């Protein structure tokens, strides 16, 4: 199987004077990885205000913008007037079939796979190309979609009647264009974990639900690698706590004060070791097993740090904050919120274990993102993280009741730290995750998923 992919991308790739978004950094990330694979070229187009399509290669094009890329939620969608739309995707459809006859041109051969990039305009492009590559007697080239969110959250608000948000495109996309009422037009697509593969669902549910997937599990070894030269403060010095609005400081006992809301960790480097979690603040992530366990080793007067990443609702966020301060006397162990994944390659690059000891973690992508950067990963037996932890890149806890597996965390912790399986392990963790989760492998998974899933 030959594949000649062309992949629409809707954000700016990394470069001179222009940072990427999230959505961005990748799509350049598989660029890479696809073209990397035997049998496979890729060719991407995407857009920038800043940057030019290149003089000396020919595998990826530039759509050339004069104001900024557009936004679902500086540019917003919805505040451009619809003259100005139609004539960005228009103008951006002209560069889409010039560069794609420019490849099949090159190649003797035609496209057989469009990749698009969010649920919105990428893919009614790439299916308006589509029709009429069928006028002409051309075979139509089957169209994968990755819905990573921003666009959803777009078309709800509409739905929501929001205020910024009236209605425009969500009944248009739907009811006019037809896009994902059917497998007509988009003939599959991928989420990143079955939040979005529902969030979708529900909104475009004339789409067979046996034709939206989760994508192929890899982690992003542009974002996340060894971090050279990072340090404590670099890192994470500077991140402000979080806690929840009306977190009543006062209550703190003193050996606490050290806890205040937007304020950062005094004396990063004055604790002996630093102990990661991240995740969205669910239950069943068991942070509570954490704080329980941080409990009993910060009276151990060795000066761990414990930090907590991720976002949670106010009253979830309300719940593990008091629960780790008012009940559990917890000094050491800052909540420093959500993070983006770069200041997280951060932290982790110089954590000394992370513990992320969820029940039934359907994969836990923080597991291989952490290895990634060469940290070693503490977790429990169950899901995911049974098939690749393993003795060699960290440990899994014998699963049981929160305050069972929280005793074991500790435990491990409590290892991991006097046998210091960062410097013992951590060589290995970074050339395990590199390898076996890349975006090289899940390049491969993807293209092989997608050719007998959504080949019709
Ligand atoms: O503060 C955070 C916490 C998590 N993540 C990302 O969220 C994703 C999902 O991991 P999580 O543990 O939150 O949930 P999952 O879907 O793995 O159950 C991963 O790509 C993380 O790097 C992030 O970008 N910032
Ligand atoms: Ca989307």
């Amino acid at each position: 199987k030959e594949w000649l992919i062309f992949a629409l991308g809707t954000n700016n790739w990394q470069g001179p004077g222009q940072f990427a978004p999230g959505s961005g950094i990748l799509h350049q990330g598989q660029h890479i990885a696809m073209n990397s694979l035997e049998k496979c070229h890729c060719y991407s187009i995407w857009p920038s205000d800043l940057q030019k399509t290149p003089t000396d290669r020919d595998d990826y094009r530039v759509y050339e913008i004069p104001h900024p890329i557009p936004i679902c939620e500086s540019k917003r969608w919805h505040s451009m007037t619809d003259e100005e739309v139609t004539s960005y995707c228009d103008n951006l459809l002209k560069e889409c079939t010039d560069f794609i006859e420019y490849i099949e041109k090159k190649h003797g051969k035609r496209i057989n796979l469009f990749l698009a990039h969010h649920c919105f305009m990428n893919p009614v492009i790439m299916s308006e190309i589509n029709e009429r590559r069928v006028a002409q007697g051309i075979p139509k080239v089957p169209l994968v979609v990755f819905a990573h969110g921003t666009a959803l959250k777009m078309y709800e608000n509409e739905i929501n009647k929001l205020p910024e948000f009236p209605m425009k495109y969500y009944d248009w996309i739907r009811g006019t264009k037809n896009i994902f009422e059917s497998t007509g037009h988009v003939s599959g697509v991928f989420a990143v974990s079955a939040p979005q593969k529902n969030s979708f669902e529900k909104l475009f549910p004339l789409f067979p639900q046996e034709r939206v997937a989760i994508t192929p599990c890899g982690y992003n070894q542009l974002v996340f690698h060894r971090i050279q030269g990072m340090t404590r403060e670099k890192a994470f010095g500077h991140m402000p706590q979080a806690l929840y609005d009306g977190f009543d400081a006062t209550q703190l006992s003193p050996v606490q004060r050290h806890v205040a809301s937007d304020q950062c960790i005094p004396d990063v480097n004055a604790y002996d070791r630093v102990v990661v979690f991240c995740g969205r603040f669910a239950h069943w992530k068991r942070i509570d097993s954490v704080l329980k366990a941080a409990s009993r080793w910060e009276k151990e007067d060795k000066r761990i740090l414990t930090l907590i990443f991720g976002a949670g609702s106010q009253e979830t966020r309300k719940l593990y904050v008091d629960m780790a301060y008012q009940t559990l006397g917890l000094k050491d162990t800052f909540f420093l919120g959500p993070q983006s994944q770069p200041d997280l390659a951060n932290v982790y690059t110089v954590a000394d274990v992370s513990v992320f000891p969820s029940h039934d973690e359907p994969f836990g992508l923080v597991f291989i993102e952490c290895m990634g950067c060469g940290t070693p990963v503490i977790g429990a037996k169950s899901g995911g993280p049974l098939d690749f932890v393993n003795d060699e890149v960290g440990a899994l806890v014998d699963e049981g009741t929160n305050d069972e597996v929280a005793e074991r965390v500790y435990a491990a912790v409590k290892q991991a730290l006097a046998e210091d399986w960062k410097k013992t392990k951590g060589a290995q963790c970074e050339q395990y995750a590199l390898k076996k989760f890349s975006l090289a492998s899940q390049a491969e998974l993807m293209l092989e998923f997608v050719e007998s899933h959504f080949t019709k």
